[PDB]
């Protein structure tokens, strides 16, 4: 009644942890396709609440006021990161493949997630997924992604299993059925 | 799964509809309190996904660049409405009691929600809850504009929190927004 739901309670009641999965890679890497299949399997096959922050739903709605100066490019990433963090706070798995060529773009989102919230003394997981393709605004590959997917002749279903299995190694999901 | 997850499929899989509950009323109407309890009950008692978009997490996070400007006030409201729409799109119940004194304020938020989303020929439910207390009662500590026609009208004067919340949730049920109680 008095004070709001704590992270323990919500996690307990929601039966899944909250986090953000950020798929990074070249525009042609197929990262967007993986995000879609990833959200689908998480919600359908694993029964959790997950949500893909789609580039265009974001641009046409929350970030419609933003253009293309460098400050606006940074602001787009900042708002999407704060929104992902809110989904993570609600014990949902936020997913995004929003354009972000530079390491500093993802590091900034990562840093906002690590910054604690009155929901604890801890931040929320940020899982950077490098969707790597044969190279066969200069994109900067991440230095240490939580997940590295070599998306060459790889069924999308296997690419996504790779991501989900990594989630299971951290205990972010409830066991399947 | 090529063009994957539609509202219908997500609704079916999340087992609850997604929507936004906007609690409007005077600053001292007790609306913030109801938002907290409402989130608790929906999440705990109804076993559903709900999230309160009130608080410092927003004021010092997504909206940390906004102040008391009238333009900032309007932008605060616009962003919260868009973020609530995202939660509703995800089949969650977004909850907010953010300051929005005018009908135009909530009408702006409602408009975004009722606007047909990509793929669907429909918007998402926008539930405007009037947490009604008389002005003199609020003042017991540019004028607020009560909604013309709110989905829920809570006569909150000396009304217990549980009763207000129950009235909101029962309304949600008359709509089927929620899954049957456990």
């Amino acid at each position: 009644h008095a004070s709001a739901l704590t992270r323990s309670e919500r996690t307990e009641l929601r039966n899944q942890r909250g986090l953000t999965i950020w798929l990074t890679g070249l525009s042609a890497s197929g990262k967007s396709t993986l995000a879609v299949e990833l959200e689908h399997q998480l919600v359908r096959d694993r029964r959790v609440h997950a949500y893909r922050l789609d580039g265009d739903n974001i641009r046409f709605g929350l970030n419609k006021d933003l253009g293309f100066s460098e400050a606006d490019r940074n602001e787009n990433i900042r708002r999407i990161a704060e929104v992902a963090k809110l989904f993570a706070d609600s014990n949902s798995i936020a997913i995004t493949s929003f354009i972000s060529p530079y390491r500093k773009d993802r590091d900034t989102a990562r840093q906002l997630h690590e910054v604690a919230t009155p929901g604890e003394e801890t931040g929320l997981p940020f899982v950077e997924v490098y969707v790597d393709v044969p190279v066969e605004a200069p994109y900067e590959a991440p230095a240490n992604p939580e997940v590295h997917v070599k998306n060459y002749e790889l069924p999308v279903q296997d690419a996504v299993k790779q991501i989900i299995d990594y989630l299971d190694t951290k205990g972010y999901l409830p066991a399947k059925k």
